[PDB]
């Protein structure tokens, strides 16, 4: 098996939970927080500064300091992710592969 470089963030049917990334060092702007898919490649929201902001409904919707809000889940709520922080010019910085599951106890 290919093992990823993933955190397994668990959830049972309808709840809040946020996709939140750890505390690493900024020297001089940092702006964007963008959360995409891993099996289509794709950016379903992400995050700027007035100018291209995907954001959706509340059950997947991304704060702007740089976090993300599930606002009530379930089965068909969820997916896997990977998010990419970009900066005030645009220059990938912290990149790190995720995955929203649910729990079955």
């Amino acid at each position: 098996k290919e093992i990823t470089n993933a955190l397994e963030t668990w959830g049972a049917l309808g709840q809040d939970i946020n996709l939140d990334i750890p505390s690493f060092q900024m020297s001089d702007d940092i702006d964007d927080i963008k959360w995409e898919k891993t099996s289509d490649k794709k950016k379903i929201a992400q995050f700027r500064k007035e100018k291209e902001t995907f954001k959706e409904k509340d059950t997947y919707k991304l704060f702007k300091n740089g976090t993300l809000k599930i606002k009530h889940l379930k089965t068909d709520d969820q997916d896997i992710y990977k998010v990419s922080i970009y900066d005030t010019k645009g220059k990938n910085v912290l990149e790190k592969i995720f995955d929203l599951k649910i729990q079955e106890r």
